[PDB]
């Protein structure tokens, strides 16, 4: 089992969601704490997790939060502490999620699977792990998005790279 030395990830959540949040209906915004933003993707930086290079499994852990607001404060969604977990060419995108419903009532989703990952590329070696995966919204994620997306909705893809060490 190898430790994660430095990891980075890029994920836009969903391009059409970014456009909706900033557009004339939601009339909203996002703020970021420990997360960047560039080329329509949120930017994550972490130094924890572990990878099994022989079995091609692992977890890559990131700190930081994205906070979406809109609809006069009725929309209020936080996604924090994302984790990319993988076992072979499939995995899970896990995060701490809190989101308000269309009545303005906040619901805490715990540390939940936000989406299922299917890797189109995944390389794991002694010194590096990297890959790209489609992200399919989970049932809990659908509820957090106020049912505007069905479970199984394809979100933006997620990519990551990590240097590994410390066996
Ligand atoms: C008074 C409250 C709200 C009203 C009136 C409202 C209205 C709308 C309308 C008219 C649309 C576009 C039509 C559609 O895609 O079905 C939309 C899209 C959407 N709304 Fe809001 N909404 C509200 C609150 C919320 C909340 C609390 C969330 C939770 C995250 C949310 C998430 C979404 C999503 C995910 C979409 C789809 C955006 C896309 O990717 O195209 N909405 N909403
Ligand atoms: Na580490
Ligand atoms: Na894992």
């Amino acid at each position: 089992s190898l430790g994660v030395t430095q990891a980075s990830a890029q994920w836009g959540v969903k391009a059409s969601f970014q456009n909706y949040i900033r557009g004339s209906i939601a009339n909203g915004s996002w703020t970021l704490n420990g997360v960047g933003f560039d080329n329509q993707q949120f930017q994550f930086s972490g130094n924890s997790g572990a990878v099994d290079a022989e079995n091609k499994t692992g977890s890559i852990n990131f700190p930081g939060s994205i906070h979406f607001t809109g609809a006069g404060g009725i929309l209020d969604m936080q996604i924090a502490n994302i984790e990319i977990s993988f076992n072979g060419n499939s995995g899970e995108l896990i995060a701490d999620v809190v989101s308000s419903d269309m009545d303005g009532n906040s619901t805490n989703y715990g540390r939940t699977v936000v989406g299922t990952l299917n890797f189109s590329a995944l390389n794991v070696s002694a010194t590096e792990a990297s890959g790209s995966a489609s992200v399919s919204l989970s049932q809990s994620g659908s509820q957090a998005f106020a049912d505007f997306y069905t479970p199984g909705t394809q979100l933006d893809p997620i990519s990551f790279s990590a240097t590994l060490g410390g066996l």
